[PDB]
């Protein structure tokens, strides 16, 4: 005797649910959600998440609510700061954010580091302002620019990959004194200023091919200097 | 380096699949999205789908597929001890935990009865995963319209059992030709729950609505 009479919603009186979308503001200017619209409170997310550059001693965690993946496109709540973060390459720390909203709807957020073992914790309103006029036109704003958010996401990710190279190769230009040859770090300036320029911009893998072409020409003198 | 916080993190391992529950409708509600970064934890609350529930079945999905039978059933298990009550009352809290091994921890608790049942799925192949995603991608649109369908279907079905409550409630105070006109109504919106029109569906709800209004006021006055 399994699952008859035994169905589930998904739909609950005495609890509240969660007008639109909760998350916190990722590389790119992205909105990454915890959180989906039409969850009933109480509802917890716990989920890591690191640092976006080498050496970061701080992140900002930013609270978003909005069906937009571009961020500026989602309402604000706030934003508090965790810092106190022992050095690492990019992506090495393990920060855990945890969206806790319980039956009152208030959201806690809390930043910890998994490593220090430190945490900065706040507390929100998720339910302030609304008045479904607003909730309902954002969420069919999110409708009408929904293959523009999905591009915008892809974009977003080819981008940080590729901000990701340019930093790296940028800190590792000069391994010691003329030890890279010279007009061989002219070209390669033309090069990634040209790709700061390459993104301000919308498109594309063309990016992700000035990569792969900036990727190889230092390669010799790096990887023989290793 | 200056504030930024990035989803990927390295050494961690993160989710192939979108991971839930089958839910009412045969549709599977996702709790821990794909590519998601293990450890993690994420916890909501459902109720009984029908009256008088003793129980419920918390049969475990993974898949990108909005439909139930669409996606890879990983596991299922039965809470009872439930105290029969109207749908929606119960309070069931599900919580999907993969923790740094990989392992799922699915549990749910009832609120009032504190029985909590919990399940443990070990850590498919690349292959059968690429494949899962490339239906997901190639039926979006028929699962989209699919989901948004059991939603309306949803709604529906609560509107008309709610609604045949309120009728039984006072049978009795109710004009003839006003029960007449209802129970068509009622009859109505039934018959077009099975079918696979959204607009159809929200149509009969409306047109439901529209002649229970005494229906409403007498059902208060008992």
């Amino acid at each position: 005797m399994h699952h008859h009479h035994h169905h589930i919603e998904g739909r609950v009186l005495l609890l509240d649910v969660t007008p639109l979308s909760l998350g916190i503001e990722t590389m790119g200017g992205v909105m990454t959600t915890l959180i989906a619209k039409n969850t009933t409170i109480p509802t917890k997310h716990s989920q890591v998440f690191s640092t976006a550059e080498d050496n970061q001693s701080a992140v900002t965690i930013h609270v978003l609510q909005g069906e937009r993946k571009r961020a500026a496109d989602n309402k604000s709540l706030g934003q508090f700061n965790l810092d106190g973060i022992n050095p690492a390459p990019r992506g090495m720390p393990q920060i855990e954010v945890t969206f806790d909203i319980d039956a009152d709807g208030i959201l806690h957020v809390s930043a910890k580091d998994k490593n220090s073992g430190k945490e900065q914790k706040i507390t929100i309103k998720a339910s302030s302002g609304l008045n479904e006029d607003e909730i309902q036109k954002m969420v069919r704003d999110a409708e009408a620019n929904a293959e523009a958010d999905r591009k915008f996401e892809e974009l977003v990710q080819t981008r940080n990959q590729g901000d990701h190279l340019l930093h790296s190769t940028r800190k590792q230009v000069e391994e010691a004194g003329d030890k890279l040859p010279a007009d061989d770090k002219t070209a390669i300036e033309s090069a990634l200023t040209a790709l700061e320029t390459a993104l301000k911009g919308e498109d594309k893998a063309a990016i992700e091919a000035k990569m792969q072409e900036l990727a190889q020409v230092s390669q010799k003198l790096m990887e023989i200097a290793q």
